[PDB]
């Protein structure tokens, strides 16, 4: 009965693809050790429904960890958020076509929320298993620092502040990288299997320690 | 009798130079329109010294507007911090060679605190005076960020919540791009005459607006 | 009698200003030490047109020594270029709107030339000065690398192999960081008056070698 | 009975690693479609050792074209080299501790080799394959410009101009990437899997258009 909640995002911008999209699919169902099993879920790059959708799951799943993942384009490995900003504030419109500017998410809410993944296991299981990545101290203003935030202050208004919750930026894949105009400066990538692997070791720290 | 306080910090690292220092130190006692002044003071690159002595700058110049600055050598421009987080991880020794890791810098207080200087109005002012900067959303988790928070909380905590407070971080300036080793990338970096003008403007806008 | 050839180019691409243009624009006419002067000439960001002008100074300006000078929009510091190569191979149009692809500049010609000037003795004189730089490998495949093939060419081809001619890429000023879109990575930029110095101290240091 | 030569270098400087000899090691003997065989040998990473061994597999191979191979810590994508530049300018010492300063590699040669194999064929074959790539126009002045100048002109200097003979820089590996040092910056890096994959792709190329 344990569950790891594994979101992904769909495209957005001007990427034909979203890596992770493609993890959180090829993972959902996964079985992992102590009774574990990975459920996924895709949503949308705009802040209104990815939280509405992101609350149903947390209410509807009751998972025992959550593991939010979404594309960093151009950081060159893995990253684990530290923090999730309660500010929304867009350098790119969303998927709607829609912008903030310094938007408070919730009135009256605090500033931040630390993610509560077991940081240091995962980029330990992640060095194992030859993986380079990092903790990440911003995860931006976007679409994904929203849900990171969105997560971590639903749990904790629903006393469920001790379920572990993060989010895991992913680089490029190919696709993304085959994409970018040939004036631009080219992408740091990883080929999807690399990036996959990446969310799977992750998801089996989280569980392990917990 | 308005006071700003603006504060830089000593040299640190392999660094020979310290921009935010000299910028600090040119801007002292500097008048400006609404009867305002500035009073400067030089940080050491020590978080437990550097929270003392700014508390004590905090209380005894009791200034109508914080002004911090540090340097973020690699960042091509000027920057303003938009959070303060609550934790010590040092990426390298500070000047006491101690390091932190996931360390809270307060038990039982925010996980961050958002900066209260006008943002946008300063940006504004950048802008005018032709000088590129822009908001960043991390100030790393060293001793920059470590006085940002500080600050931040020991106003909050003395009922001084709404004096404006915030943190601006400076390139590198030709001295510390020049004392990098010849096989590191070069640095971006900034005359230090460019750099003092930008916490010039800076302290002049968040005056105006009081 | 001994005159010093600088050149800059107009803007392009979505550049307002060119930054090489303002330094040769303020340096023309400058007497440098041992009887040199310094003549100035603004070439356009087009190979055919750029060529022609560029012959025409060569051989009426008669100069002991070749500057030439252009912009690199992302580099951090000014950097003298090593060699030449005789190919344009451009990743955005020219100002006529073309573009060339591995095309050869010169039949049966080399296939590359490496600069002339007192590389070593620049680097030292802006060391000197507190200015940042470097030699860099490559100048690109497009316009600026075009000229600089052009001029050793000529040169070598008119017997004036001797004389020191090369070219010096500087960063984006203020001008040209501002009007980079919000969605696009902030430049590295110095302002304009370290620019037009850097051009001046190499200029000063090449007639002093020659 | 059509030889590729394949080459790869040895570790150097800190790298633990160097994906071009596993690469190189791991394509030996593989047979190609028109009866091309790929034969391997690793480098030193030392330009005298290195072009004597190298000058030994061009007259003993007798290759039908040759594809020399190294790392570049930095890069995040597959890169081919236009030119080689006849200089040996060392930012870092090679395996021999030893330094070369403006060094020219051969009195009254060209200043530079333009590359001889099919470029936008390969990377046309490896837009195909999904693999992200481009073009390089310097190779460094280091261990890999200089055999890339050796095998260019050998091949001139002995009438076997028309064998196609270039340079493929890969980037960092995870085992590369993972022995950089916690205070620099993080390496774009990719699973020796995909950079193997590349080099064959560009083989399989190169033998394709002969």
């Amino acid at each position: 009965m344990p569950t790891l909640l594994l979101t992904g995002f769909e495209p957005f911008h001007t990427h034909p693809d979203n890596p992770s999209a493609q993890a959180a699919q090829e993972l959902h169902g996964l079985e992992l050790p102590g009774g574990w099993g990975v459920h996924s879920a895709l949503l949308p790059v705009e802040p209104h429904a990815a939280g509405a959708a992101l609350t149903r799951l947390l209410s509807e799943q009751d998972p025992g960890a959550v593991l939010l993942t979404g594309l960093a384009a151009g950081r060159p490995q893995v990253t684990l958020e530290r923090v999730g900003v309660g500010v929304m504030d867009f350098q790119i419109p969303d998927n709607a076509g829609q912008t903030y500017r310094d938007q408070p998410i919730e009135p009256d809410a605090p500033a931040a929320y630390l993610a509560t993944l077991p940081l240091r296991a995962i980029l330990a299981a992640w060095r194992e298993a030859e993986i380079p990545g990092d903790i990440s101290n911003s995860a931006g203003l976007y679409v994904c620092n929203f849900v990171l935030y969105h997560a971590l202050h639903w749990l904790r208004e629903h006393g469920r502040g001790a379920v572990p919750c993060g989010f895991l930026h992913v680089p490029a894949n190919a696709a993304v990288a085959l994409a970018v105009p040939a004036d631009r400066p080219p992408l740091p990538y990883l080929p999807q299997s690399e990036i996959t692997r990446a969310v799977r070791v992750a998801a089996e720290a989280i569980t392990a320690q917990s």
